[PDB]
Protein backbone atom coordinates (compact mmCIF):
# COMPACT_ATOMS: atom_id res chain seq x y z
CA UNK A 1 0.00 0.00 0.00
CA UNK A 2 1.39 3.36 -1.17
CA UNK A 3 2.49 5.73 1.60
CA UNK A 4 1.62 9.43 1.36
CA UNK A 5 5.37 10.19 1.10
CA UNK A 6 5.77 7.84 -1.90
CA UNK A 7 2.57 9.16 -3.48
CA UNK A 8 4.09 12.65 -3.33
CA UNK A 9 7.22 11.40 -5.11
CA UNK A 10 5.10 9.63 -7.77
CA UNK A 11 2.87 12.65 -8.38
CA UNK A 12 5.40 15.47 -7.98
CA UNK A 13 9.07 14.43 -8.15
CA UNK A 14 11.45 13.92 -11.00
CA UNK A 15 14.94 13.82 -9.57
CA UNK A 16 16.44 11.31 -12.01
CA UNK A 17 15.80 12.44 -15.56
CA UNK A 18 17.83 15.06 -17.39
CA UNK A 19 17.02 18.66 -16.31
CA UNK A 20 15.46 19.62 -19.69
CA UNK A 21 11.76 18.73 -20.24
CA UNK A 22 10.98 18.34 -23.98
CA UNK A 23 7.61 19.12 -25.59
CA UNK A 24 6.25 15.59 -25.00
CA UNK A 25 7.56 15.16 -21.42
CA UNK A 26 4.14 15.85 -19.87
CA UNK A 27 2.25 13.56 -22.29
CA UNK A 28 4.48 10.69 -21.18
CA UNK A 29 4.83 11.59 -17.50
CA UNK A 30 1.13 12.13 -16.81
CA UNK A 31 0.42 8.59 -18.07
CA UNK A 32 3.55 7.04 -16.44
CA UNK A 33 2.74 8.53 -13.03
CA UNK A 34 -0.92 7.50 -13.10
CA UNK A 35 -2.47 10.94 -13.35
CA UNK A 36 -4.73 10.15 -16.31
CA UNK A 37 -6.78 7.31 -14.79
CA UNK A 38 -10.38 7.90 -15.82
CA UNK A 39 -9.73 11.60 -16.24
CA UNK A 40 -7.04 13.95 -17.52
CA UNK A 41 -5.70 15.81 -14.49
CA UNK A 42 -5.91 19.44 -15.67
CA UNK A 43 -2.69 20.77 -14.11
CA UNK A 44 0.18 18.99 -12.40
CA UNK A 45 3.63 20.05 -11.25
CA UNK A 46 6.79 17.91 -11.22
CA UNK A 47 9.88 19.13 -9.37
CA UNK A 48 13.28 18.63 -11.09
CA UNK A 49 15.46 18.81 -7.95
CA UNK A 50 17.29 16.35 -5.70
CA UNK A 51 14.95 14.66 -3.19
CA UNK A 52 16.93 15.90 -0.15
CA UNK A 53 16.50 19.53 -1.31
CA UNK A 54 12.74 19.09 -1.49
CA UNK A 55 12.59 17.22 1.85
CA UNK A 56 14.56 20.05 3.49
CA UNK A 57 11.73 22.40 2.58
CA UNK A 58 9.95 20.81 5.57
CA UNK A 59 12.10 22.90 7.93
CA UNK A 60 12.23 26.05 5.80
CA UNK A 61 9.69 28.89 5.69
CA UNK A 62 6.48 28.20 7.61
CA UNK A 63 3.39 29.38 5.69
CA UNK A 64 -0.35 28.75 5.96
CA UNK A 65 -1.61 26.03 3.57
CA UNK A 66 -4.09 27.26 0.97
CA UNK A 67 -6.91 25.63 2.94
CA UNK A 68 -6.31 28.26 5.64
CA UNK A 69 -6.03 25.66 8.39
CA UNK A 70 -2.71 23.82 8.30
CA UNK A 71 1.06 24.33 8.57
CA UNK A 72 2.82 24.23 5.15
CA UNK A 73 6.38 25.06 4.12
CA UNK A 74 7.68 27.32 1.37
CA UNK A 75 11.07 26.59 -0.25
CA UNK A 76 13.64 29.30 0.44
CA UNK A 77 14.88 28.90 -3.12
CA UNK A 78 13.11 28.98 -6.45
CA UNK A 79 13.28 25.47 -7.82
CA UNK A 80 13.21 23.91 -11.29
CA UNK A 81 9.70 22.66 -11.89
CA UNK A 82 7.66 21.60 -14.89
CA UNK A 83 3.95 22.39 -15.13
CA UNK A 84 1.87 20.01 -17.18
CA UNK A 85 -1.25 21.77 -18.47
CA UNK A 86 -4.04 19.89 -20.27
CA UNK A 87 -4.70 21.15 -23.80
CA UNK A 88 -8.15 22.64 -24.40
CA UNK A 89 -9.32 19.96 -26.88
CA UNK A 90 -8.25 16.97 -24.74
CA UNK A 91 -10.68 14.35 -23.48
CA UNK A 92 -9.83 11.15 -21.61
CA UNK A 93 -8.11 8.92 -22.55
CA UNK A 94 -6.50 11.28 -25.09
CA UNK A 95 -4.83 13.42 -22.44
CA UNK A 96 -2.39 15.78 -24.23
CA UNK A 97 -0.40 18.32 -22.24
CA UNK A 98 1.59 21.49 -22.73
CA UNK A 99 5.00 21.12 -21.01
CA UNK A 100 6.08 24.32 -19.25
CA UNK A 101 9.44 24.34 -17.44
CA UNK A 102 9.89 27.18 -14.99
CA UNK A 103 11.53 28.33 -11.80
CA UNK A 104 9.22 28.72 -8.81
CA UNK A 105 9.24 28.31 -5.03
CA UNK A 106 7.21 25.29 -3.96
CA UNK A 107 4.87 25.12 -1.01
CA UNK A 108 4.31 21.69 0.50
CA UNK A 109 2.53 20.05 3.46
CA UNK A 110 4.78 17.64 5.36
CA UNK A 111 4.11 14.69 7.64
CA UNK A 112 5.53 11.59 9.35
CA UNK A 113 8.97 10.71 10.69
CA UNK A 114 11.08 11.51 8.96
CA UNK A 115 9.07 14.64 8.20
CA UNK A 116 8.74 14.80 4.44
CA UNK A 117 6.40 16.31 1.83
CA UNK A 118 3.06 14.57 1.41
CA UNK A 119 1.14 17.28 -0.51
CA UNK A 120 2.05 19.77 -3.22
CA UNK A 121 0.14 22.84 -2.10
CA UNK A 122 1.09 25.72 -4.41
CA UNK A 123 3.95 27.36 -6.27
CA UNK A 124 5.21 30.95 -6.06
CA UNK A 125 6.39 33.13 -8.92
CA UNK A 126 8.67 35.91 -7.68
CA UNK A 127 8.27 39.20 -9.53
CA UNK A 128 11.31 40.49 -11.41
Amino acid sequence: KESRAKKFQRQHMDSDSSPSSSSTYCNQMMLLRNMTQGRCKPVNTFVHEPLVDVQNVCFQEKVTCKNGQGNCYKSNSSMHITDCRLTNGSRYPNCAYRTSPKERHIIVACEGSPYVPVHFDASVEDST
